[PDB]
């Protein structure tokens, strides 16, 4: 399928998570 990155705020930080479905 198609993958994508999800960035969010956590502990005063912003990390992106590459999810694939």
């Amino acid at each position: 399928g198609f993958c994508w990155y999800v960035c969010v705020y956590r502990n005063g930080v912003r990390v992106c998570y590459r999810r694939c479905n």
